[PDB]
């Protein structure tokens, strides 16, 4: 049962114009089996457009490649991002957590997606009561990208709504 191809793709921006299908593949094959690897080029001049994409055999291989950033490919630090579901942000909205969810509930769950920098449990401006939603800020966008493509998030027994924030 193969994961959907879209979830196995990495868009690589910031390429050296000298990077080729072959040199992009040789680099990113260090972190998994590549079923596809393409440098985008102008149709007339064949000059690189400065970006391309690689497709791994599994999502765990995508994770391995992202965890090995920064990637210097043919002498240039490139910018890998998971394919769109790009709104590149480090913060999520977490809704549906009700009044009994605390900081440690959110931390213990979300810390396995990435390094957390801020947890903000929202409270009512007048009463101080919890409003039932929170924001979590990570040190990097790939955490958010992994989070929002999941169908489900269960935190503190609550089925939560999670979206990219701002
Ligand atoms: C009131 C709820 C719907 C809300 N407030 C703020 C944000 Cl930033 C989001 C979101 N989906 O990102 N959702």
């Amino acid at each position: 049962p193969k994961e959907p191809e879209q979830l196995r793709k990495l868009f690589i921006g910031g390429l050296s114009f000298e990077t080729t299908d072959e040199s992009l593949r040789s680099h990113f094959e260090q972190w998994g089996t590549l079923t596809d690897c393409v440098v985008m080029r102008d149709p007339n001049t064949k000059r690189s457009r400065g970006f391309g994409f690689v497709t791994y055999a599994t999502v765990e291989e995508v994770d391995a490649a992202m965890n090995a950033r920064p990637h210097k490919v043919d002498g240039r630090v490139v910018e890998p991002k998971r394919a769109v579901s790009h709104l590149t942000v480090k913060k999520i909205f977490v809704g549906g957590i009700k009044e009994d969810t605390e900081e440690h509930h959110l931390r213990d769950y979300f810390e396995q997606y990435g390094k957390i920098e801020v947890i903000e449990i929202m409270t009512d401006r007048g009463s101080g009561k919890k409003r039932g939603f929170a924001f979590v800020t990570f040190d990097d966008h790939d955490s958010v990208d992994k989070i929002v493509i999941q169908k489900y998030h269960t935190v503190n027994g609550h089925n939560c709504e999670v979206r990219k924030a701002l």
